């Protein structure tokens, strides 16, 4: 298991999401389906140029999966994946413009909810998760767990859990007073109001 610092920018985004009084904090489901979609997209994308990529996988989908048991709500892809080097240097470096520009817009007016519009919306995950785990799967690399709860640091460790085949899994461990979301209820009422309208079948399933 490898430590590593976030850039400054990056844990100051964190502690920000995390410090900042803001109600409205069911909107890091769309931002994190919304990130679902994009990796959908591009693996769709680019298996029009090479069918092959399609071999760890051609189902394009969206599951969604609480367990009261473990008190976490997963978000589940079949898209893109990502690389060691995206976890760990490519989507900080990325993030470093997005959150400078978020920060700054916050301090204009915008609030919170607008996250998705500077590219860092996956953050948001921290409104409602204590710690947040990232199993993913790319193409030309390993099955990959990276793993958070903030504090300036996350982990990467090479996965030897049940393999994936292609795609990210986005697993929220809620705060003891965010288990709403864990409801089938609460759940299917933020899909249809924040992501009605995406692209791939999103299966929400049931305890
Ligand atoms: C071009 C690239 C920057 N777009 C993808 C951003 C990274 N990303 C994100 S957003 C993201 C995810 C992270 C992360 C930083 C970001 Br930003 O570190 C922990 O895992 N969600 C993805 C997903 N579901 N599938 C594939 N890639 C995902």
């Amino acid at each position: 298991v490898e430590t590593f610092a976030f850039q400054a920018e990056i844990a100051q985004l964190m502690s920000l999401i995390i410090n900042t009084f803001y109600s409205n904090k069911e909107i890091f489901l769309r931002e994190l389906i919304s990130n679902s979609s994009d990796a959908l997209d591009k693996i769709r994308y680019e298996s029009l140029t090479d069918p092959s990529k399609l071999d760890s996988g051609k189902e394009l989908h969206i599951n969604l999966i609480p367990n009261k048991q473990d008190r976490t709500l997963t978000i589940v892809d079949t898209g893109i994946g990502m690389t060691k080097a995206d976890l760990i240097n490519n989507l900080g470096t990325i993030a470093k413009s997005g959150t400078k520009a978020f920060m700054e817009a916050l301090q204009a007016g915008a609030d919170i909810s607008m996250i998705g519009q500077f590219g860092v919306g996956f953050y948001s995950a921290y409104l409602v998760a204590e710690k947040v785990t990232v199993i993913t799967k790319h193409n030309d690399d390993e099955q990959y767990a990276w793993e958070s709860s903030a504090g300036g640091s996350f982990t990467v460790r090479t996965d030897t859990g049940e393999p994936m085949g292609r795609g990210t899994k986005v697993i929220l461990h809620l705060k003891e007073d965010q288990t709403e979301y864990l409801e089938e209820r609460r759940i299917k009422e933020i899909v249809k109001k924040h992501s009605q309208f995406i692209g791939y079948p999103i299966t929400l399933f049931v305890e």
